[PDB]
């Protein structure tokens, strides 16, 4: 059987699809620029390309442009996501698209006939987002727009745009009897097969790049692996019986812990033993799987996996050094 | 005779004050962290640092923190400035203490009464954020607050909390009759010697690193090499006639201009021949340092030299890869 997948090019979406076409299903990758050979040729390379994989050429930002992908297939995973890459006017680059994107692709489903269920990748800002820190989090908490909007702190675009995408999303299922899943993924990490550094990694490697600007979102941080976080999406496609969102963090630790690990793993790079505003009694804010892991589904992978295959892969293909 | 220099730790202040040691002067190097040894390492291997420096605690964020290190000094470069760090609330993390931190350090020097000017580094946010770009910028360009604050684009807290903070301080200047000076920097790139990635360097190395959030500063950019950016904070203060403000940008270029002259000198990296949403009618902007050079200043270093000293300078120190 056929699905789609959005931001076929991107860090999770890539993975993602060589998942789907190492067990059978036959793929619409979906792109912006198809002659863009970075975004490109680590789809077409993948095995079993030749027979089973397509690429069609959508913009959330073009109403309308999905129609064609999502015609035929009984699943659609929307992992695609438009950045704030001009940096002039957030609400019309990263927000309206966002927003009129996803309920874009949700008609487009309906339109079909033959989408089963579809799939969003959202966003672990669309949760956390509030002046206080929650111990534990769980499907039932948002992110706060009175705060976010009031505050406008840095990456606000990435949050509010995905809290408003995802609420205006079940408000349409509910209304028009629409089969929607969501997965909440934390910070993504791992191996990877794309050309680039993954947006997500320049963030997980801060602790050795020291991109200062990163650290906020791991103070006190969690973690998926990428090969977790891909099988837990087939895993919900597949799996009858799921409802409702789905939270897929595997662990969650602050900054100095994850210093820690990397520092006893990684002696060659020049890890700092102290971060500015965190003490040793700072709690670890927890995100948990457990409506996941209920379901049958089961973490493959440890933090130290996830930072290995990061490293391991980025020296591979030479974006970060091989030592300080 | 004695200057100080605020944030003496950074690219800019460090290399400020390697120089002014080098030229006869004796350093009050302020720092928010003294007990941090990658901060003052650079600074106290600094040849002439037992004899001709000295090093002060002092945080913006603190009023009346730069009395002690101010006290008498002939002159103040004052370059030091907050991050987005916690990221929560950039209204009060980085804008009031930006703003009262500078006014603060205007207050100091007239209760010093030795100090004989203040030279404060502005930033190029200052002189050109605004909806659509005039092809050449000068002294009398201001950032419009309007548009910030409507949009609140990537960014606009460093925007702002320059734009308020050096103009607060010109009405200062003028109701005290404090002699005083601006330098706007663009970009600046080059050499350099503190210990870890300048941030800067973050955005100039961002064609070979990959880093899409960083092309907007580099689409329509600017340029100024590190030690003419000094040679020009030292002139500046040294100079008689020197009034009011002073733009030091020596080169500009859009992004496809760089990415061609990196590609032609580092094969080795992959460098993009492609840029998206950049076609090559896209038009120049240039910052007018025309008041500088009529003073007598001379430029000393090309776009290349500049690339050729962070490029080595990173490799060397183990923060760019040899190659891809
Ligand atoms: N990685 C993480 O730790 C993290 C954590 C939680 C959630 N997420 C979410 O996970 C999803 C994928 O993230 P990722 O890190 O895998 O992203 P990524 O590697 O940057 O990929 C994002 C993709 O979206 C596409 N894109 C950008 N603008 C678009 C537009 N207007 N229309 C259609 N596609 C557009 C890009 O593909 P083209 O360049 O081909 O157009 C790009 O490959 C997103 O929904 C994101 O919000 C990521
Ligand atoms: N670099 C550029 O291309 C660029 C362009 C135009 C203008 N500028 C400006 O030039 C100045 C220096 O830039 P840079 O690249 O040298 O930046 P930087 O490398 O990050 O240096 C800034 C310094 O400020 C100090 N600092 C941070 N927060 C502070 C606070 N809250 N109170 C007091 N000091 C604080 C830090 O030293 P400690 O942590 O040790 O205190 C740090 O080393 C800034 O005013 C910046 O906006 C830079
Ligand atoms: O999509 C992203 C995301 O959800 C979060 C995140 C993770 C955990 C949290 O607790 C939180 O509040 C936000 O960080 C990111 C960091 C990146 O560099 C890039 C991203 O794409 C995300
Ligand atoms: O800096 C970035 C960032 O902070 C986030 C982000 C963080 C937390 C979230 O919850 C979220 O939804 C997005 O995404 C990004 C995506 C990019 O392609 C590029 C980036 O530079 C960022
Ligand atoms: O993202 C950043 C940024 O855009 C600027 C910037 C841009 C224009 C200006 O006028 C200015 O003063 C600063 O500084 C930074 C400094 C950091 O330490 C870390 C960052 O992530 C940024």
């Amino acid at each position: 059987e056929t699905v789609c997948v959005t931001g076929a090019s991107g860090f999770i979406g890539s993975w993602l699809v060589m998942r789907l076409l190492e067990r059978g299903y036959t793929v619409r990758a979906t792109v912006r620029d198809p002659t863009n050979v970075k975004k490109v040729k680590h789809l077409l390379d993948l095995p079993k390309a030749e027979t089973h994989l397509t690429l069609w050429k959508a913009d959330l930002a073009d109403e309308g442009s999905f129609d064609e992908a999502i015609k035929g297939c009984t699943g659609v995973f929307h992992v695609a996501t438009p950045m704030d890459f001009e940096s002039k006017d957030p609400e019309n680059e990263v927000i309206k698209p966002t927003i009129e994107g996803m309920l874009g692709i949700m008609k487009s489903c309906a339109a079909a006939k033959t989408v089963r269920r579809l799939v969003f990748t959202s966003s672990a800002g669309t949760v956390n987002i509030q002046e206080h820190q929650l111990p534990v989090y769980d499907e039932s908490c948002w992110s706060d727009m009175e705060f976010c909007r009031a505050k406008k702190m840095t990456a606000w675009m990435y949050f509010v745009s995905k809290t408003l995408a995802e609420q205006a999303a079940w408000k349409y299922a509910k209304e028009n009897n629409i089969d929607f899943i969501t997965i909440i993924p934390t910070l993504v990490v791992g191996p990877f097969i794309m050309s680039s550094m993954p947006p997500s990694l320049i963030t997980a490697l801060s602790p050795i790049t020291g991109n200062e600007a990163h650290y906020s979102i791991i103070r006190q941080g969690q973690f998926v692996h990428l090969d977790d976080l891909c099988n837990a999406h087939i895993y919900l496609f597949e799996n009858p019986k799921a409802e409702g969102r789905y939270i897929c963090s595997s662990h969650d630790c602050i900054i100095l812990d994850l210093a820690k690990m990397l520092r006893e793993k990684y002696p060659e790079y020049n890890i700092p033993t102290e971060f500015k505003g965190v003490d040793e009694n700072l709690k670890s804010v927890c995100f948990s799987s457990k409506k996941l892991t209920d379901l049958g589904f089961e973490f493959k992978y440890s933090l130290e996996d996830m930072f290995t295959g990061a490293v391991d892969t980025c020296r591979a293909k030479g974006l970060l050094p091989p030592s300080h």
